[PDB]
């Protein structure tokens, strides 16, 4: 056994030869740092028992255990593998105990399969019988993709694990984590999942998410696949040189998705389409969102918004944290430091603005005949809660409004209550938007006020790295009760329940309008409800540095509305390091800046009505504006493809190696390259420069690099962004907020390849309605240059905007001098005006009015 191969076989102690022979393992510590001392043998496991049957989706098996050491408790000596042809790219198995049921994630999206195995399959499904291992092959190169012949099986009811090799290191994805590289150290590296309320920085603990999607980018050619574990209790993932990864968890069952594509965005979607597309967000979500957590008043937080306002800072979005309450309770505001809180929502809508309000899971249970408190008592009548383990009483823990009990989400009823509360509340104050906050879900408290009871569930043979070590730690008894299950089942599914009964809420709050709602903890499909953000970061470098890759992977998990608080929660923000954050900031597809309680203001206009980062900020935040309808059809792809927003430059760049491991730039969607300043002093970024032409964004002169690193000049008033050639961008006249900015002229920015040719498209529609693309009331157009010609077809047309919108410019880049520019419109013509650079190869034309749902030919000479 080459010992990067071995498969520890002492996860939970330090390794010795008495245990090591106890469990029948092998033992050899002259490994380097971290090969493990203690290893599985190489018989040991499950062995296939009789035939193979086929069935109509593929075929089952039955494994029997061959008796080894029960060292993690009650084994399973009856297997059954159940696989599923899904689709030509999608290959689905699980491993469940043959005679007795086992908790399976409840997902309100993955539908049981009952079809026929698929025709014409991408991979091969071999089967192993002495020992059990199973593989799946690429057809065309008969690459092995998973093959778990690595290591053994493991099946004990609190115990499961299964390692499969990798034909690279090139992977990318597990959560939620701060990896602070984007392609993963596949050196010996263990990472926890558990819904966890915990600091996002440099200890690599699980935090709020559970994401056990990883993609892998197979060779140079593109080929990449990704494996999706359907599990919902505690893991942990590890991985390892051989390159391998696996699998380790502490209950439910093997229930594993293999996913093949042509290219890492394919990966993307597949898993997509089966784990459910994000949600196509409102257009104003796409704003610039400000925030802070203890404004204290009102007042205080009029006085922000105004001069953010005055600054004409694009700035759409205000969000309210706790501080909006009477004494931090959900569905109440305070009457004093936040008397003429409904008037001020009034003041935000008259000027084109949203309220974004956040809300707690945990609801205050101190209520009495002389002081009721309306949330509790109606949720208490309804029988609403998470139950102590005797199934009957509330469980009672503590969060910011002192003791509380917990809604459960997983009830229908639940989401009925919690409608009617924010139902309630909305009549008082019009917030146009929620953030769910605290939901993994998070107790001041261990367990409960009473702590939990000494047993299997909250004490379990094997606990996976998790911060702390206990599963109990600062969440709900692993044995509290609720309607999917008990807590040691379904805790990773607390915030994705509750993202789906805020979207419930939402139908009757926002009647067929998309709202925006905003979740820390999420699990595998959230996307489709919600946004997220990163956590609880610090005002560092090291932050700023690491909120990129947290970003990309998200996208891959399909939350493609993410980001970190700009500027850094925790902490005074330096200037300098806001300042590049901001410029950075303006480009996360999810933007806001957001502050911890007490820390100095960082909100843009408070460094100076004339300061260089209010100036700069307002700056890339007009950009941001400008490249809203570019962003939004990138998000309208997101939602109805499975296409990522924030892209790594492998997705689009993978033929080059050099592309791989980059995590200091990224793109919007394939045609925008981001490259920011993300070192203290720096005035220089070193940077990628992808197999590509590229133009600077504001100047539209084309760079002389290609395929290389770069010293990127870049001073305090710059970030990198670049153009690819090949490429047209739809933008629109900024404004200070979106409900303005939408009624603006549009203009197109075509940046030409080596070719002279350029494609792209712009999709439209109200930017608010649910439905839109299911009930197919939009407008989709593409454009395409092709020498001398730029044609705009018309694919979808259902949709015509009231405020006359049309394209009033065209900005062509890496251009000879156009002249006789002709604009037909079906062929009937119809002269526009032409300004020319011919240092910088770009040609704007203007006087020029393409109505948006037309079709037209721009036709020109040189
Ligand atoms: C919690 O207990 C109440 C009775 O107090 C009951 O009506 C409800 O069904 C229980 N919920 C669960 C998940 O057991
Ligand atoms: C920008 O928005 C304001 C409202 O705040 C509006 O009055 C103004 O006319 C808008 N700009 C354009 C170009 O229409
Ligand atoms: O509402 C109080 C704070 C917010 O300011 C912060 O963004 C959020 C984090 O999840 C935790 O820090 C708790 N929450």
């Amino acid at each position: 056994v080459n010992e990067l191969e071995r498969i520890n076989c002492i996860p939970d102690q330090p390794p010795t030869k008495a245990t090591c022979d106890q469990r029948g393992c092998c033992w050899n510590p002259q490994g380097a740092v971290s090969v493990p001392w203690c290893y599985y043998s190489k018989n040991h496991s499950y062995h296939v028992e009789g035939n193979l049957v086929n069935t109509n989706a593929g075929f089952t098996a039955r494994l029997k255990n061959l008796p080894s050491s029960p060292v993690f408790g009650s084994n399973v000596d009856n297997v059954l593998l159940t696989a599923e042809y899904q689709t030509s790219n999608r290959f689905h198995f699980k491993l469940t105990d043959q005679t007795n049921n086992r908790f399976e994630v409840p997902h309100e999206h993955v539908q049981s399969f009952s079809g026929n195995a698929a025709a014409s399959l991408t991979y091969q499904v071999e089967i192993s019988r002495q020992p059990f291992s199973i593989k799946v092959t690429r057809r065309s190169n008969n690459r092995v993709l998973f093959d778990s012949s690595i290591g053994p099986l493991l099946f004990a009811d609190q115990f499961l694990q299964l390692s499969t090799r990798l034909p690279s290191t090139n992977v990318y994805g597990l959560g939620e984590h701060v990896h602070q590289q984007y392609r993963h150290d596949m050196n010996w590296k263990t990472w926890p999942i558990f819904n966890r309320d915990t600091t996002p920085n440099g200890n690599g603990t699980n935090l709020y998410g559970a994401q056990t999607f990883f993609l892998c980018l197979e060779d140079a050619s593109g080929l990449s696949f990704g494996v999706f574990l359907m599990n919902s209790n505690a893991m942990e993932v590890v991985l390892q040189p051989a390159p391998a990864i696996t699998y380790r968890t502490i209950g439910g069952i093997l229930d594993f998705y293999v996913f093949l594509g042509n290219t890492p965005e394919q990966v993307v979607q597949e898993y997509l389409e089966l784990i459910g597309r994000p949600a196509l967000p409102s257009y104003w979500a796409l704003g610039f969102h400000l925030s802070r957590y203890e404004y204290g008043t009102l007042d205080n937080m009029r006085e922000v918004v105004e001069r953010n306002r005055a600054a004409q800072l694009p700035y759409d979005v205000q969000h309210a944290d706790i501080d909006y309450m009477d004494e931090r309770r959900d569905f109440t505001y305070d009457s004093v430091d936040f008397k003429g809180f409904p008037e001020f929502v009034n003041e935000l809508h008259n000027n084109g603005q949203k309220l974004v309000i956040i809300v707690d899971p945990a609801i205050s249970n101190n209520s009495s005949s002389s002081k009721p408190y309306g949330p509790y008592d109606r949720g208490s009548d309804m029988k609403i809660w998470v139950n102590s383990s005797d199934g009957v009483t509330p469980l009672i823990g503590e969060v910011w409004p002192g003791q509380t009990v917990f809604p459960d989400y997983t009830n229908p009823n639940c989401a009925v209550w919690w409608t009617k509360e924010f139902e309630l509340f909305h009549n008082q104050v019009e917030f146009d938007g929620i953030w769910i906050d605290m939901n993994e879900v998070s107790n001041f408290v261990d367990g409960s006020v009473s702590g939990c009871s000494t047993n299997n569930l909250n004490n379990p043979p094997f606990t996976p790295r998790i911060l702390d070590g206990y599963l109990f730690c600062k969440t709900l008894c692993m044995d509290a009760v609720q309607h999917w299950g008990k807590q040691y089942d379904i805790h990773n599914l607390y915030g994705y329940s509750m993202a789906v009964a805020t979207a419930e809420a939402a139908k009757t709050v926002f009647p067929n309008k998309r709202s925006f709602i905003l979740t820390r903890s999420t699990f595998a499909g959230s996307g489709k409800f919600a946004a997220h953000w990163l956590g609880d970061n610090t005002a560092t470098w090291d932050d700023l540095r690491w909120s990129i890759p947290g970003v990309l992977e998200f996208n891959l998990f399909g939350i493609p509305m993410v980001g970190p608080d700009i500027c850094g929660f925790a902490l005074d923000t330096p200037e300098e390091l806001c300042r590049r954050w901001m410029q950075l900031g303006a480009f996360y597809p999810f933007s806001r800046n957001h502050n911890g309680q007490g820390y100095k203001d960082q909100d843009p206009a408070s460094f100076g009505a004339d300061s260089l980062l209010l100036n700069s900020s307002r700056h890339y935040l007009n950009i941001r504006y400008t490249l809203l309808p570019y962003l939004y059809t990138l998000f309208f792809r997101a939602h109805s493809r499975g296409d990522t927003v924030a892209r790594p430059l492998l997705h689009e760049f993978y033929e080059d190696n050099s592309t791989w491991d980059v995590h200091q730039q990224f793109l919007w969607g394939p045609g925008l390259l981001i490259t920011p300043v993300l070192d203290e002093g720096a005035e220089k970024v070193m940077a990628y420069v992808p197999d590509a032409v590229w133009y600077d964004y504001e100047t539209g002169s084309q760079v002389r690099w290609r395929k290389q690193k770069v010293e990127m000049e870049l001073p305090g008033d710059k970030i990198g962004l670049h153009l690819r050639g090949g490429y047209i961008f739809p933008t629109q006249q900024p404004n200070t907020t979106t409900l303005a900015s939408r009624k603006n002229p549009l203009g197109l920015i075509i940046a030409l390849d080596e070719n002279k040719e350029a494609k792209g498209e712009l999709f439209w529609d109200d930017g608010e309605t649910k439905d839109t693309v299911a009930n197919k009331v939009y407008l989709l157009c593409e454009f395409s240059v092709t020498q001398n010609r730029l044609e705009v077809n018309i694919s979808q047309s259902t949709y015509k905007d009231p405020n006359n919108l049309a394209f009033n410019e065209i900005k062509i880049l890496g251009t000879e001098e156009p002249s006789n520019v002709t604009v037909k419109h079906n062929g009937v013509p119809s002269s526009p005006t032409v300004t020319y650079d011919s240092n910088l190869k770009v040609a704007i034309i203007t006087d020029i009015d393409l109505l948006l749902g037309e079709a037209y030919t721009v036709e020109w000479a040189h």
